[PDB]
């Protein structure tokens, strides 16, 4: 779980204030592939 751990550490370190905004905009924001 080396990739599952690093991806999780950066998640809680980069998914709090920007997450609430991503969902607030996704209300109408089209899905252009993603990542």
């Amino acid at each position: 779980a080396f990739r599952q751990a690093l991806q999780l550490a950066a998640l809680g370190l980069a998914g709090g204030s920007a997450a609430v905004l991503f969902s607030a905009v996704a209300v109408g924001k089209p899905r252009a592939g993603g990542d």
